[PDB]
């Protein structure tokens, strides 16, 4: 099983290639990591395994979900430390994902009810609804287009949050630049309609993710920085006319950051849509090797994500399409997913109803082990 | 095994509940049924089993795949007859699926290179491809929105083809009203942007499928007509803002057609969604497998008659669906491609041949068509 052959991720020696994908679960009451998060990550931690945390706030304006953790206050860093300590006691490596939702927020989630910030003034369309603090779903409001001068202020929030993460004991950080959130709102030409130096051409649209990665790379070192992109995922109206060229342009910038710093990033993390069920239709399979194309052009560690199974993950590693395989949904309901992939044992099903609830046990830590 | 308890599908008494799902295979060279189809359907026919044919053209404008069979010419009728006879010789029941692709076509498939017809002028998005006659995967073009008289012309094509089907010996026909093809392009508010009496509200959007079903029911009788739909589907941009209400509106129409005709349709056939949610919140999308099951059972409980489910089913999922009352029959597609004796394999709980997607749509009369081995 090539999923359990050791792999050196920069300076971290991993014993296997099964990775916990970042997953918002909304158990961090009041934006403060709670003891429940420790038991949740401790359950899934393994000796020499790689874990990525749920998206974590970098500032008071970056949230678009209820009760998601932040890492922009020393109070939050102190709570994260207790969680990271428990995870390191099991021998796992843990990165914290730095998450800013941009226009994918609501006044109820913003201080003083301010409008969310984004690259554009265009709101997410009515085809998408935001989970509200009362369990209902509401409308995405019109965001405020941040001025050219303000982009460096947001970059500074990433930089400070990476430093707070190191202060909490995290091994590294992952930049959340996928799924139509703030960074993807600058990448995709279906959203970025800016006239300034951050909009228009492909090179300009990659300016934002570049300065963000450069800022955290300089602060804590490249080998502690991972980057997650989703060029071909249309979530929250975040479509690009040419996902291939966008992906390659990002890879080009990432290779350049590594060449300038003289160090390789922790990894590149690319996620794709799950077309598992398109085989039962007449035309679902007619006609995109983007994953392999980006893997071929990138210099360093590649984590593939999106609809991967035990058999698909094995094939991906044995084929060389990726070095590590991250699992989301399966990890929600299978705390010992690593061992289950080892033994090829049956997997538990997940319950969508408790993805985003606040119970510290129900649907969170009560999925059974083998 | 509840799958092998008999079932009375109207006037047809079936011996088991394993159904051959309709599957385009592209072996009907020049749109004429070929001897290969006879051997293909013969291999899968069982005594008292139900078969549904590949989607079959109702008119020269109805195709969006290469070498798909027609049933709108008398030559096609004569060739189908030979195939139905071999199936009937094995004691099987066989329906012919009537299929119009509408905007899911290309100029290379249309008479005189004309534009495909549809409810709208909007083309299928760049996320989808069409199979071209040379095996390449191409881009769907802009269709032509058709008017009221032309719509009635299409209904007449369905009606004439229904009559040809029974003249060829078929036990009945299935209306293909799923997967974003012509009927679904009228049903789904994600496709139908019309402002006339065929677009807008749910009532207007269900007008076309209602007229098609009524025409064929009046022509050959209700108990020889089945209807297939897919209210929650990504295929070919066939999204709807409220798949549940759309599905119930259709069921209401079918129930009323049955009451007015004093007879019941052969069945309602509903396909599972071709997608699985990932925690997202998109209008018109089912958020979980549990909501998916509730959708299907709600349509089943609403329809006055036989219910066939399809889409990713296995032996275990098919037993459960029948045991739990979720469906009366279960149709299998890909597993039937690679397992000509799938019925016996389900019965014996035997291993199943893998299928080769390569050869689903090639034109070879044997390779990947009739060369899958028996037990
Ligand atoms: C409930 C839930 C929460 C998620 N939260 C995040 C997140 O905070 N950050 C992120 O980058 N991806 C997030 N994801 C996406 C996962 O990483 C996703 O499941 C993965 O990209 C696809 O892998 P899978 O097929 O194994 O589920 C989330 C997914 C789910 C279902
Ligand atoms: C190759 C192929 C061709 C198909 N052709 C048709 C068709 O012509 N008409 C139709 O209504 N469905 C068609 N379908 C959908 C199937 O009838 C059925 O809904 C699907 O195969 C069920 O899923 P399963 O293969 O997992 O059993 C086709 C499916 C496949 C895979």
């Amino acid at each position: 099983n090539p999923l359990f052959s050791p792999y050196k991720m920069g300076k971290f020696n991993l014993s296997h290639r099964v990775v916990l994908a970042p997953m918002t679960r909304c158990r961090a009451l009041n934006n403060i990591p709670q003891a429940a998060l420790g038991e949740y990550y401790e359950q899934r931690a393994t000796a020499g395994g790689f874990l990525i945390t749920e998206g974590t706030m970098i500032s008071p304006t970056s949230a678009g979900f209820p009760h998601v953790p932040g890492i922009f206050t020393k109070e939050q860093v102190r709570e994260w430390k207790k969680i990271v300590d428990v995870v390191h006691a099991k021998g796992a490596v843990i990165f914290c994902q730095l998450w800013h939702v941009g226009r994918a927020s609501h006044e109820v989630y913003q201080p003083a009810g301010a409008a969310p910030i984004s690259s554009t003034e265009k709101p997410i369309s009515n085809r998408w609804r935001i989970l509200m603090p009362d369990g209902t779903h509401g409308i995405y409001p019109k965001p405020r287009a941040i001025g050219t001068y303000e982009i460096s202020q947001v970059v500074e929030d990433y930089r400070r949050s990476a430093l707070n993460a190191i202060e909490a004991g995290f091994d590294g950080i992952e930049i959340h630049g996928a799924h139509g959130y703030l960074i993807d709102q600058f990448l995709k030409d279906g959203i970025n309609d800016r006239t300034d130096e951050y909009g228009g051409s492909l090179a300009n649209r990659c300016k934002f993710i570049t300065q963000v990665v450069q800022a955290v790379v300089s602060a804590i070192g490249a080998d502690r920085v991972g980057v997650r992109v989703s060029p071909a995922i249309d979530h929250l109206d975040a479509m690009d006319s040419n996902p291939l060229s966008l992906g390659l342009a990002v890879v080009e910038r990432l290779n350049k950051i590594q060449l300038h710093s003289g160090s390789k990033l922790a990894y590149l993390h690319v996620t794709q849509p799950d077309y598992v069920a398109y085989g039962q239709t007449e035309a679902g399979r007619l006609g995109a090797r983007l994953m392999r194309t980006l893997r071929n052009a990138y210099q360093g560690t590649f984590i593939c994500s999106g609809g991967y199974t035990r058999e698909l993950g094995i094939e991906a590693v044995a084929q060389g399409d990726a070095d590590l395989v991250s699992y989301g949904r399966l990890f929600i309901s299978n705390p010992d997913l690593v061992m289950r992939i080892k033994l090829n044992a049956p997997l538990n099903k997940y319950n969508r109803k408790t993805f985003y609830t606040q119970d510290p046990v129900v649907g969170y830590t009560d999925y059974p082990f083998l």
